[PDB]
């Protein structure tokens, strides 16, 4: 059975948690890269293409706990570091230099190269584990609800609140970061607008309407250019929205309300597509929570509806 599936910062890799273990996947070429017999995984997150591991267990168990979190080495099969809380950890998220720690109404912010606490913030309560963190250390920033639908920007370098956007007036079900910390995507509980800011700023730079009928949004993705934003919803229609809508879309092929988290690669493809042409296609990956990968074939020039490429599995 599967717990837990993300991908890496780059989007290169994808992690994930099992009952039994955790396994680390390539995208390009997809394939297993690594694998470990364990207990029941609820957690693994990544730090890019590194043998660093942020791992929390599902359930009590003996060496594992939700409200535990095990820093690990891949290559050396050692432990780094262990830490424990007093309460179930929500989410947990890396950069080069910050690692972290989402509670419900508590967030723990950890120098990475020797795991000591930084800062520890207190918020309203946080049930759905909404987080960003950016992948940049040029440009460290961490992101938060706090409730309407604002959104807080600390600067996890000098730990310190920077702005707060007034994102939208009721409460955020999605939110992301751009590789570059510089851009910020959102979505509220009603799911019809989506809302695109500058971080340094606080200015609101696009607005895309989703659709007219409400829906849960899962899932927002930056490209690597930051040319597009895409949003995965309840409806499995995800749409690209063009940086500059109706640009692209593709259907993502399960039953409604199957939750899912999108992808951008960071490069663009030569791919053999249907009496056959090439195409220079942005790749876009859909993991679901019943454990499919769908890798979409995007036209960064044309856009329209995405080709499907490949259906990959985990478990």
């Amino acid at each position: 059975n599967i717990n837990f599936a993300n991908f890496n910062q780059d989007f290169s890799c994808v992690s994930v948690g099992y009952s039994n273990g955790y396994k680390i996947y390539n995208c390009e070429p997809f394939g297993q890269c690594y694998s470990k017999s364990d207990g029941s995984i609820g957690i693994v997150e990544m730090l890019f293409s590194s043998s660093l591991l942020a791992i929390v267990g599902m359930g009590e168990q003996h060496s594992l706990s939700p409200r535990r979190l095990k820093i690990i080495n891949t290559k050396r099969q050692t432990t780094i570091c262990e830490l424990t809380f007093p309460g179930a950890i929500l989410a947990v998220k890396l950069n080069r230099e910050r690692l972290v720690v989402l509670l419900e109404e508590t967030i723990y912010i950890y120098d990475i190269n020797n795991m000591r606490l930084l800062h520890t913030i207190e918020t309203p309560s946080n049930p759905n584990g909404l987080i960003a963190l950016s992948p940049s250390s040029e440009n460290n920033y961490l992101a938060y609800p706090s409730p309407n639908g604002d959104v807080i920007i600390f600067d996890a370098k000098t730990l310190q609140p920077t702005s707060v956007i007034e994102a939208h007036r009721t409460s955020l079900a999605a939110i992301a970061l751009s590789k570059d910390g510089l851009l910020l995507a959102t979505a509220s509980d009603k799911g019809t607008i989506i809302r695109v800011f500058s971080v340094a700023t606080g200015i609101k730079l696009y607005q895309f309407r989703r659709g007219t009928y409400p829906t849960k949004i899962y899932s927002l993705a930056f490209s690597p250019d930051n040319r597009f934003v895409i949003a995965s919803s309840a409806t499995e229609t995800v749409h690209i929205f063009r940086l500059g809508r109706h640009f692209a879309s593709l259907k993502v092929p399960a039953s409604k309300e199957t939750k899912t988290v999108v992808g951008v690669g960071s490069k663009i493809w030569d791919d053999l597509i249907p009496d056959l042409v090439n195409k220079k296609l942005v790749h876009i990956m859909v993991i679901t929570s019943e454990g499919f990968f769908y890798k979409f074939g995007l036209d960064p020039e044309r856009g329209g509806d995405c080709v499907l490429l490949h259906q990959q599995s985990l478990f």
